[PDB]
């Protein structure tokens, strides 16, 4: 009776794990979710890209970044408006990382990376066109976060 | 008299320099550091990663990270129960990086690499047999450190 | 009338932005920048790693670094005495990483990659003849700062 009850409420908890599971897979497919590759997503409101990062880091994703002309569609297709990208150029100007580090592997620039000789425009938007500018971080534009695929 | 002091006191410094740089080669080869490769040592005391992460980094080297079948095994044998890797997915959820920075280049996971959903567990532990699983960095596992090649 | 000064100063805007582009590239171009390559720059003061890191922080450059035999040379002889690179072994003994991030590619230590053993020479100098050296990062040496190619 003692070790019934624990076996019971052990099932149950594995049924309530399977339950959520299913959902939160039927919720990626729904948000558009390739399979087998990663996901963006969007509230579609304009913030300044401090608060970006930490939304998209309380959802657990990240902010986007495109690393390839795939993705690069993607994100534009699903911001629809001018969208802060994953990567500045804060620490080293001109010489863009993404906020999870690394020097870029991928870009899509209006003309060469970026070095604004001072102005300070370290972070990067997306524009509806896909093609990307620096422009400020306290600038606010759409927030769109990652999800791993 | 006055450089005759300072020739015999600098020799002097300088063959205890060698005895030490002899003492620290004998002691690693102790410790089991194979040639030209880095090893593992551990005190075998369990603690949560933060406390893992501080005492190597006192002891300048920092907490062990299998980058080869043959270093998992390493790490694995000098454990021998349940112990802390070099890295985490603090961030990104589901994207695992080394505490020194980085994407994985090599993985032994139970699976494959774990997303949690949300709850929480951003550390790994290489257990017994070798395989990889996340697991809280709040919980206690054995302090694993590695020094260079 | 009124959009007509509108017109007229933002016209003179960008003048004076045409102006600028061309005073900054002769003066890359005065301090030694080659064609399409990043260039180094000194005051020739000598400080401490922090100091140069703070300093060229505000140019919006980075501390200098040599990624080949000929930046190498270049930082060499810009310098003209020893002078701190961008990168340290702060973090992992014996491991050097630039302070940008990453594992080195290039290097032109004095015999090997230095493991002080404990007596915390974690920033590194490279000295008249172009050859590296771990050394203390509070000793005082020359700062020289790299720019974007
Ligand atoms: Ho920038
Ligand atoms: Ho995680
Ligand atoms: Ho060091």
């Amino acid at each position: 009776a003692i070790e019934v009850k624990l076996a019971n409420m052990e099932a149950e908890i594995n049924t309530l794990k399977s339950k959520l599971e299913l959902t939160n897979k039927l919720h990626a497919f729904s948000m558009g979710k390739k399979s087998g590759k990663k996901f963006f997503v969007t509230n579609h409101e304009r913030m300044p890209f401090s608060k970006v990062k930490a939304l998209c880091s309380e959802l657990r994703g990240t902010v986007a970044i495109p690393r390839n002309a795939e993705e690069n569609k993607a994100i534009q297709e699903v911001a629809k408006t001018s969208a802060f990208l994953g990567i500045t150029d804060e620490v080293t100007e001109g010489q863009f990382m993404y906020v999870t580090g690394g020097r870029l592997t991928y870009s899509n620039w209006k003309k060469d990376e970026p070095n604004d000789h001072g102005s300070g425009e370290d972070c990067v938007t997306i524009v509806d066109n896909g093609l990307w500018n620096d422009i400020s971080c306290q600038a606010s534009h759409t927030a769109v976060c990652e999800f791993p695929a």
